[PDB]
């Protein structure tokens, strides 16, 4: 069956595509420029060091200026800059016993106050050294804490009516590692939370489709994005680059989400080598950053026009992109029709097993119309002139 693209219909504004420098010391210009300029990614994350102490209050910053390196070279690129706490400062938790483990750790409730200065103290240094943060998230995984600092649904909400206004910032929460409904429930429903509240950030892992969807949020997404923050997928074989390529189709077209950003970057289940070597995975992402960019929307396409064949669109900056996976093990034609306006042409990048973003078929457009080979298990970008 034939795709119909109708690029008079949008769907959600695109906020972006990235990565994170967490745990990744000072990153190279080469790896940066490679992932920030050669593919386009458009957000970092940044991980928030603990490790400070309470120099923080002192204004001794440098155990976090590896981030701000980082942060930096993302800028420089056009990306926006994110950033998440595992845990605050020692002295500001505190053991208590959660269903007979005392060995669980939380913020104190009486540092509630502290550590949204503590965030603040972040957002400042970051700001005096340059980098404006988009946002800054209150806990990651919160709700998969055993080796970091617990959060209750309850316990957040707390923060984010008492505390999270104080944020010189956008505020980003719950960072749920399964985007656990119950986590974020109490934000949407409680309007001072909600007021607090700028991304819902959440993490994919084991997250099923269905689950990506969120009506609750939808119905109070008005001055709101929602982004994937954290995912990552072990290697570079096949299944998990037809893994991944899927699942990033599936936050976009169930989830209708404004952002997906992988996990950590010089590593082995990450993106590149602190050398310079860029991984399958990386290009595999990059097929949505490089051309779909900050501003673009998402416009209706048929979705699942084939079997084993995944469809999304977007559109901005006088541009039309489509993004094809075929995780069949055979190469099969689809056809594509524009509505609501069309391309002279397009031209195509692909990756899959031998091939990462490589330069494509140009392909002639006639009537609104155009025919592309999709290769077995790859996944296709298609970008022309609106």
């Amino acid at each position: 069956s034939d795709v119909t693209v109708n690029l008079g219909s949008t769907k959600q504004e695109i906020r972006g595509f990235g990565a994170s420098s967490a745990w990744c010391g000072t990153i190279s210009d080469y790896v940066m420029n490679s992932l920030y300029g050669d593919l386009g990614y458009s957000i970092l994350r940044l991980r928030i060091e603990e490790g400070i102490g309470d120099a923080w209050k002192t204004g001794n910053f440098s155990k976090w200026s590896p981030e701000l390196a980082n942060a930096k070279k993302a800028s420089a690129k056009g990306a926006i800059v994110f950033a998440s706490p595992w845990n605050p400062p020692a002295s500001m938790q505190e053991n208590f016993s959660k269903s007979g483990d005392s060995s669980a750790q939380r913020l104190r409730y009486d540092k509630y106050t502290e550590y949204a200065q503590y965030l603040n103290a972040y957002v400042k240094y970051m700001k005096d050294n340059g980098v404006d943060l988009y946002a800054i998230s209150v806990q990651n995984e919160p709700d998969y804490a055993q080796d970091w600092t617990w959060w209750t649904p309850q316990e957040m909400l707390n923060f984010m009516k008492n505390n999270a206004g104080s944020i010189n910032c956008r505020v980003m929460a719950p960072e749920s590692f399964q985007f656990l409904k119950n986590m974020s429930d109490p934000i949407l429903n409680d309007a001072t939370a909600l007021d607090n509240m700028d991304v819902l950030g959440c993490h994919f892992y084991g997250t099923s489709v269905n689950n990506m969807a969120y009506p609750l949020y939808q119905q109070k997404s008005a001055g709101k994005e929602l982004w994937m923050t954290e995912k990552y997928f072990d290697d570079d074989t096949t299944g998990n680059i037809m893994n991944m390529s899927k699942e990033i189709h599936d936050s976009m077209v169930t989830g209708n989400m404004n952002a997906y950003i992988y996990w950590w970057i010089t590593w082995p289940n990450g993106l590149a080598t602190s050398s310079g070597t860029i991984y399958k995975r990386a290009y595999v992402l990059g097929q949505f950053a490089k051309f779909i960019r900050p501003g673009y929307k998402r416009v209706d396409a048929t979705a699942t026009p084939n079997t084993n064949v995944y469809v999304s669109a977007y559109t901005g900056d006088n541009k039309a992109v489509i993004v094809a996976i075929n995780t069949g093990t055979a190469a099969v034609s689809q056809k594509f029709n524009f509505q609501n306006g069309s391309a002279s042409s397009v031209v195509s990048y692909v990756t899959d097993s031998s091939r990462n973003m490589a330069a494509g078929a140009n392909i002639a457009v006639t009537n609104g119309s155009f025919t592309a080979q999709l290769p077995a298990q790859s996944i296709t970008t298609f970008v022309g002139n609106a």
